[PDB]
């Protein structure tokens, strides 16, 4: 089944899944120079103040730190939303060296990890509704460089031990997404798809512009995470990207 290696990977995904050929696939390179300004882009509304994180999950792709979203407690509005699109999940992509692991490239440069926190769009009343539509989805993609550390990432490192393979979970409460985020908030949008299995073209992606580092430790842990489960032979949980996908009719429009 699906996977980013040799035989399995996105290269191949196709073949499962043809929406991969499609017309608004996910990552794309941002062109820096050829995002249109627009200045009717409201500013983001990020509300994380409430969050309730409740587990971390190695899911043999990545891992994901789930939240409560049963009530609005964590919600992204503004931007070029319309509506209040729920958290329901983060989880990250990383590579096997610093030069690579994001998904989404800024002027073919790609940083070492790429952050994405998942929201649904609350019309549609439940996550498996808004994957039916155009525009069900908001996902924040963040990039991490490799720095000095960011504190608030930290208590995720501590934990990965207890989910080293394929199907683990530990509980995962009160953490607090707001360490996770840049100073600003000026980002690039434009209309995408989910960047792994099943790709569906749901997704307004808001990439934003201001990284935030990490220590080369922290994300070496990320490294030590596998793909498989426990009692199968191991294979290190690194490089789980896509490779960028053509823009083909679509524009970037950035709010800066
Ligand atoms: C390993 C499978 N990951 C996916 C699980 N998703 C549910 C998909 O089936 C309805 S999801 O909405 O949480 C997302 S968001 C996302 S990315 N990288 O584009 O942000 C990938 C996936
Ligand atoms: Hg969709
Ligand atoms: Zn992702």
């Amino acid at each position: 089944h699906w996977g980013y290696g040799k035989h399995n990977g996105p290269e191949h995904w196709h073949k499962d899944f043809p929406i991969a050929k499609g017309e608004r696939q996910s990552p794309v390179d941002i062109d820096t120079h050829t995002a249109k300004y627009d200045p009717s882009l409201k500013p983001l509304s990020v509300s994380y103040d409430q969050a309730t994180s409740l587990r971390i999950l190695n899911n043999g792709h990545a891992f994901n730190v789930e939240f409560d979203d049963s009530q609005d407690k964590a919600v992204l509005k503004g931007g070029p939303l319309d509506g209040t699109y729920r958290l329901i999940q983060f989880h990250f992509h990383w590579g096997s060296l610093d030069g690579q692991g994001s998904e989404h490239t800024v002027d073919k440069k790609k940083y070492a990890a790429e952050l994405h926190l998942v929201h649904w769009n609350t019309k549609y009343g439940d996550f498996g509704k808004a994957v039916q539509q155009p525009d069900g989805l908001a996902v924040l993609g963040i990039f991490l460089k490799v720095g000095s550390a960011k504190p608030g990432l930290q208590k995720v490192v501590d934990v990965l031990d207890s989910i080293k393979t394929k199907g683990k979970s530990a509980d995962f409460t009160n953490f607090d997404p707001r360490g996770l985020l840049p100073e600003s908030l000026d980002y690039w949008t434009y209309p995408g798809s989910l960047t792994t299995p099943p790709l569906l073209e749901c997704v307004t992606w808001i990439v934003l512009k201001e990284p935030i580092s990490v220590s080369s430790e922290q994300v070496l842990k990320f490294r030590k995470l596998n793909f498989n489960g426990e009692g199968e032979p191991e294979e290190l949980m690194v490089d789980n990207w896509r490779p960028a996908q053509p823009l083909k009719n679509r524009q970037i429009k950035a709010s800066f």
